[PDB]
């Protein structure tokens, strides 16, 4: 299985958010953010294949979603620079994580679905 | 003010102004009687709907006319309206807040 | 394809909302709500097979999600009686509709994803 | 009050009380300088963070300590915290509102 997936929806058009840039970081032993994985959502607004179970070890992760470039190419000037989701992962063994974000120019919501 | 309504616009980051709101009480025959109504003010709020005397235990529906709000802004919406249905009992002050987007809304109750 | 699907998530547990009752109605020519379809979300919190393209004609629909029974069997007394989503469908030809609801005891959110 | 914070609890339908909030300004070297902080009051609100003089154009991050809030209630949360990152420019009053659930939060900006 694929342990980390990202799903993005547009709440203005009622559609997947397509071609949204995503960057994932893991908190360093030295207290800082190391690049972990990056990608772009597809035509269904999903991003698969960021990591593997082997490489996705315990840690603190930050999933940064580049909402402002997205809204920009649609002629919108949004409030947020981006949407960042920060969470501890795999601290009681391996899990599968989907991080969904719902986007509006001045609002966004994010929910995590974690299965075992 | 036992019952207040607060509407926001997630496209523009602003109160949602002049939104028609209709409130209904469920009658014993299972249908909705009009109870209160109004339009949101400049701060997206609607106060003075009921009084403590009249706001007795029961099932109330609050209906927010979101489709007109979007239509007047030139934006095409998904929902006919947004409806919030709950039971008021005595075991407070109720704020019903709604956050609007054309294809998405949320609603939260703040009970204090 | 399957023209109307419902997806329900629990925002307290970060999981699909399983065994959630859903009732769909269509607005009558005589101004009232006729029963159109009903079902229960599965282990992924999805409900498929409510209708067919042939039977899913233009109209106004109401998708009622029985949030209070759900929260009740988990020992929670929620605010809402249910979550109802009301929308015009297929008014410019057939579409596919997913109605997602996100649920918390005093809050819920619903978004529609409409594709063609 | 150029910048205000409003936190709500979606599990209990109540303001989120005594939530630590830290605000940062981005420094020219690309790092976050502490700027303002406080705890939400009984009505889930935090006022008096800055003044108009000090709140100049720039990128600000607001960080809401949601994990402590849930931990103190005996409920296990998903996020380390909730962060809102935006640019303040002069082309207002900013309310940053956050609606919290253990595995889900939303944030909306009301700019008037
Ligand atoms: C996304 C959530 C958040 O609600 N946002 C609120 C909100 C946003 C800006 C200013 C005041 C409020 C407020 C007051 C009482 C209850 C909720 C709010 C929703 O409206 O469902
Ligand atoms: C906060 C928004 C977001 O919806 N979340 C979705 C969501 C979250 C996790 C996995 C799949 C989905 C999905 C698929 C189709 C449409 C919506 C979603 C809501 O559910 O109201």
């Amino acid at each position: 299985k694929c342990p980390l997936m990202v799903k993005v929806l547009d709440a203005v058009r009622g559609s997947p958010a397509i071609n949204v840039a995503v960057h994932v970081f893991r908190k360093a032993a030295d207290d800082t953010w190391e690049p972990f994985a990056s990608g772009k959502t597809s035509e269904s607004g999903e991003l698969h294949g960021l990591t593997t179970e082997e490489e996705f070890v315990e840690g603190i992760y930050k999933v940064e979603i580049d909402t402002k470039s997205y809204w920009k190419a649609l002629g919108i000037s949004p409030f947020h620079e981006h949407a960042e989701v920060v969470f501890t992962a795999n601290d009681s063994g391996p899990r599968r994580y989907t991080i969904a974000a719902l986007l509006s120019p001045y609002s966004y919501s994010t929910t995590a679905v974690v299965t075992n």
